[PDB]
């Protein structure tokens, strides 16, 4: 009783005397601990000369089988699985070392020495398709709670039966922690990753620099309603829910091009799959010649390389179709060159298609809804076959204060959205750039003036014509990879209902 | 009988119709087209970089802000800024048709107007001392795109001047600066900043990324921690992040083995002192390690010297922190091939022995550095080691935070470590506790309320890789490696218990 029960938790204390137990990181010094360990990841990319003789691996336990004299360990990191064999095939028939082996629990981290070879028929699971032979294992860290879930489970595609196998989205996000283990959501945030580099990259090579700019306010900046107030040393206060007039002013300020990437904050009461009170925006702001469209093409440009970037071989492509294994949708497509509309252009598009019923007079008064995005995008990949396209001229009343509009017919603005699968991406405008209209302009939206007085005044001294825009980085991400809710592409998702964890 | 005045007034606000017609005159943006087409724009950058081509074989264009004019009767003497770029463009009458009136157009714009200049490019007998571009415009046209609508908060002469005590010395000083910081920003040492800023984050990043690290984003808004602001999220309590701390050890935990962030944090404490702000940018680092979190330490070591060596090569780098040198002087920043490591004790007993400190041998375990101290064994290091840059190991655990590993041997010193430039702190980490059960007993230890910090110690209920991290100011960085006065001067738009605004 005591007996069996003191191997199952048996602690090694010399790793050279003895060839499997619990053990700390201090035990683990066989021959002075000149262990050479290799993760799974290096492994991969070097099999697919480590090969001629015992190695040390670290890595998760993600599956376990034991039967008889053999026992598989199918172990994890990161997107890597590689089969490991207990058969006491060279291990003096221990077998209270299998004992032990076998009830090691699941997600436990184990440093195993072995060697490497290649089977007749690797596992289909194991993407690298070499295995190892088990000479000596150790666990480094034990499993102390049943999990939540399993990782099977999480892991795979929904199959919609009545009692189908599925993990909810809130107990995923209760359990974030473990719901990221999962090869899909593993490779969503390296994608996220990705693209902000090629996001940061871009600018840089075209002479921007970054800046950062601070998100505690004296005033609303992006409206006043939708703002969280804060108690700052005793004065009224507001998260910021867009670096816009700290952009403009570091233009105003000479620094031609600028971009940040950094957290916003936005207060709307909204329960969406595509909204979140909290989302990180890529945001640029630069000077243009004699016309905005300059800018605009820029900014095209910039896409259709995140797009290039993303779709290529190596990295990029096994990542992406590790996320489509689990969440399939088509390839994102896009065309060597971009579509342009006229919003009056796409209003019309869905008129003809009998989405929308509106006379002449009344097309520029209307406000493109979220499901009459979707329906324009289905529209244009109709015809355009394309999954990406700009809409230009926004009516000037639906577009903010700061939006310049055309000065031969005010109605509309000089302004632009980009969109990803028919949905939102990007938002910009060419900026007014005369202090006097923008005083104006502050009045026609009965805006307070006084409460803008810093960002107004930064135009005072002269102001270079610019343009800029700000970009969800969780929405790119969401639309490129065809997902259905923008949580899954946030890390720790901040809604109306989650503040945790 | 004085109407004349008007006409006079009728000059000063000539507004230009056609540009093929006409030589100088407020223009709007729409009506820059020459014979019906577009005019090649250049900018001071391109110029400079061409010329220290096509530019000296015919008129060009040029655009840029009026840093200064010079009225010398039939002579004016226009200053051209962009950037760290400035070049002298030159207007004489008697080349342009003897037109007094288009003199005393250009006479009369305010400073810092933007203008589109056509005019021909030649090198003069000897240049300008104060323009880095050492050619000469000589305009045949000037146009302003955008005037100076109110007089200047400060004249950029004096905000540019290194700070003497000379006579007639005028300063402008960091209320006023703050204030007006559209206005201070254009100061060649500010720009310069700023564009050394965006340096330091590009060299972090791409360090990182190019030792297999990914970028993660985690969130501002939390759920619980009394240094923190406090909001009220949809009639929850919610606080700002101080650190990212829970989330990227949250990462590690994941599977993610190696995350940095590039991010905002928010601090309550009303502490209004040279180098504390209440909102900075954190970059932050967290990875795992094999079996000695030294390891760790010695790559964030690497990092750092990795960061220094980029920010001193190169022509681009040189010229701008020549031109911060040029209006803050400071010795140029100094390190080590192998970076001197001490132990907390170690330094506490250079403290002792050089006369800066006096304690009981008691409670040498308690004592806590100032940042006097710092400075003061920052300077014993310069001398005795000819560095600025330098890293103390192993703080006692009482003084570090409950994450913090504490040595197994001896668990009164803990697993940590601080970074420091010219003496002053940039760095803070440690080797995490990733035992859940010890986590439990060290938050029991610090009397912290374990139901509020549940998601982050269940991130250890199901394995946790052993692991370390550190977070480093940037502002912090970039000041005390130009030597600055102050963190105001390396924060855009700085916060403090004293200024909200801008
Ligand atoms: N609640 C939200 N959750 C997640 N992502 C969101 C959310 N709101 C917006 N986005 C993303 O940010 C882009 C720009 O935001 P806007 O509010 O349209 O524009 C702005 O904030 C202007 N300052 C831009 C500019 O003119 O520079 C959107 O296209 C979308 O991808
Ligand atoms: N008020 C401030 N204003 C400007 N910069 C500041 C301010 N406070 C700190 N810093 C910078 O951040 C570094 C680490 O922050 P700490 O609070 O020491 O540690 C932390 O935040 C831990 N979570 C780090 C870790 O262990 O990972 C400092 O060295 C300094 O450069």
């Amino acid at each position: 009783k005591n007996e069996a029960t003191k191997v199952l938790e048996h602690v090694c204390e010399d790793i050279n005397k003895e060839s499997y137990g619990f053990v700390k990181i201090s035990k683990m010094k066989e021959n002075e601990k000149e262990i050479r360990l290799f993760n799974l990841e290096e492994i991969y990319h070097s099999l697919m000369h480590l090969l001629q003789s015992d190695i040390w691996v670290r890595g998760r336990i993600h599956d376990i089988r034991s039967k008889g004299s053999l026992a598989f360990i199918i172990l994890r990191h990161k997107l890597y699985s590689m089969q490991c064999i207990l058969d006491i095939k060279h291990n003096d028939n221990d077998k209270n070392m299998m004992k032990w082996v076998s009830n090691l629990p699941l997600e436990s981290i184990v440093d195993i020495k072995g060697k490497l070879s290649k089977p007749e028929v690797p596992i289909d699971s194991t993407n690298i398709k070499y295995e190892a032979h088990i000479r000596k294992i150790f666990c480094i860290s034990k499993t102390a709670k049943e999990l939540p879930f399993l990782l099977k489970d999480a892991n795979m595609k929904e199959t919609n039966e009545e009692g189908s196998i599925k993990v909810n989205q809130d107990n995923r996000l209760n359990n974030r922690c473990v719901d990221l283990r999962t090869y899909a959501n593993y490779s969503i945030f390296c994608l996220q990753s990705q693209i902000c580099t090629i996001f940061k990259n871009f600018l840089l090579e075209n002479n921007f620099i970054e800046i950062h700019t601070p998100k505690l306010l004296g005033e609303s900046s992006e409206g006043g309603a939708n703002a969280f107030q804060i108690n700052y040393f005793n004065q009224k206060g507001f998260l910021a829910q867009s670096p816009q007039l700290y952009k403009q002013m570091c233009i105003n300020s000479g620094f031609d091009r600028v971009f940040e990437v950094a957290p916003v904050f936005r207060a709307e009461n909204s329960n969406t799959y595509r909204h979140l009170c909290e989302y990180v925006s890529l945001d640029v702001e630069m000077t243009y010649k004699y016309d905005y469209l300059e800018n605009v093409h820029f900014y095209d440009s910039m896409f259709k390389h995140i797009f290039t970037e993303l779709s290529k071989g190596g990295k990029n492509e096994m990542l992406i179709k590790t996320v489509k294994g689990q969440y399939p949708c088509e390839d994102f497509q896009w065309l060597e060159e971009t579509p342009i509309f006229t919003y009056e252009e796409a209003i019309k598009m869905l008129i003809q298609h009998g989405k929308l019923h509106l006379k002449e007079e009344e097309i520029l008064a209307y406000d493109m809804s979220t499901d009459m995005e979707k329906e324009l995008g289905k529209i244009v990949k109709a015809s355009h076959h394309t999954d990406y396209y700009i809409i230009i001229n926004f009516p000037s009343a639906l577009r903010p204060f700061y939006t310049m509009y055309k000065e031969d017919e005010p109605a509309i603005s000089n302004s632009y959205d980009f969109f990803m699968r028919g949905e939102e991406i990007l938002s910009g405008s060419q900026r007014i750039s005369d202090v006097n209209l923008l005083l104006e302009n502050i009045k026609r939206f009965n805006l307070d003036a006084n409460k803008l007085n810093f960002y107004i005044d930064s135009f005072a001294y002269s102001s270079y014509p610019h343009s800029g825009c700000g970009i969800g980085l969780e929405r790119v991400l969401m639309l490129f990879l065809g997902l259905n809710n923008i949580r899954k592409t946030s890390l720790f998702p901040r809604d109306p209902k989650r503040l945790i964890p």
